[PDB]
């Protein structure tokens, strides 16, 4: 069983998630849509995603967008993705701010922790709207569908393999929100000062997750689930570092980051 404190911890996380995760994306509006050796790398960077976009109007109409092939056209999706990322990042910041364990840290460590983890928490939330059968992220009236190598070739992209592998674990809402907490409270992000406090908090969240899995998932399929989840969080941190470098290269060639994104990625405006 869980202790009273562990149940309180989960309930506080679940409450924060429900208050700040707009799962239907109803308040995502007014977003933009698609109308030397540095460049080869930036081309390789931009070619790894490849999603088409679908927008279902409230009246029943459907707009569909199919991206081009790399023949400047590789940048046509960046303003839209910047708007989606900014919307998600806002939700993530709200999440952190309604959690008492986070509100209790000094403001400087709050900022450091958010800068370190915003990408990761975004990816964790996107996994809950990922449909692994159709290869699509279902964000309310918006859908992002992976373009057609096959599934095996898709799994070569680490973010995509991450989404398929994590979806396969069939986690509960409580396990997702504890993964978000373990990621947010990482004592080893640059600029963290209360390293010991954050480390103890993280360990508590991880113990709560371990005990929750033990008390509620006895089936042979969920043997080692806790260790699988922690390995996924390690892999997600790696993905975060490579995507940060990728974003900074693209931003160096073709600026696109919003002010919130610039703040989170350490871009100063100078
Ligand atoms: C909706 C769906 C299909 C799940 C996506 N989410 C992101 C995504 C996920 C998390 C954060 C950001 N924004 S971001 O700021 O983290 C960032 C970029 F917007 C662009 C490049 C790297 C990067 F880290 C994203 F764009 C996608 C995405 C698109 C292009 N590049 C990258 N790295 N991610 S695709």
């Amino acid at each position: 069983g869980l202790t009273e404190e562990q149940r309180m911890m989960i309930r506080e996380l679940m409450d924060a998630q429900m208050k700040t995760f707009d799962t239907t994306f109803s308040h995502f509006k007014n977003f933009r849509l698609p109308g030397a050796a540095k460049w080869s790398q930036v081309r390789k960077d931009l070619c790894s995603l490849k999603v088409s976009l679908q927008l279902r109007g409230e009246d029943g109409s459907v707009w569909n967008y199919k991206p081009p092939a790399d023949s400047k056209e590789i940048f046509s999706l960046l303003p839209h993705m910047a708007d989606m990322s900014t919307y998600m990042f806002k939700g993530i910041i709200s999440f952190a701010k309604v959690i008492s364990y986070f509100r209790d840290l000094p403001i400087e460590d709050q900022i450091s922790l958010l800068k370190g983890a915003a990408f990761e928490l975004c990816q964790l939330r996107f996994n809950t709207v990922f449909n692994a059968e159709t290869g699509t992220w279902e964000c309310g009236r918006l859908s992002y569908c992976l373009e057609d190598g096959g599934f095996q070739q898709l799994l070569l992209e680490p973010m995509l393999k991450f989404h398929y592998m994590l979806k396969k674990l069939q986690l509960h809402e409580e396990e997702y929100v504890l993964m978000q907490a373990i990621s947010l409270f990482s004592p080893d992000r640059p600029g963290v000062l209360q390293h010991r406090v954050v480390d103890q908090l993280q360990e508590q969240f991880a113990i709560t997750l371990k005990s929750y899995i033990e008390c509620n998932r006895p089936q042979p399929a969920h043997r080692f689930l806790f260790l699988k989840i922690m390995a996924m969080l390690t892999e997600l941190r790696s993905i975060n570092a490579q995507h940060t470098q990728r974003l900074l290269r693209i931003q160096d060639i073709h600026p696109f980051a919003t002010p919130l994104m610039q703040e989170l990625f350490g871009i100063t405006g100078s």
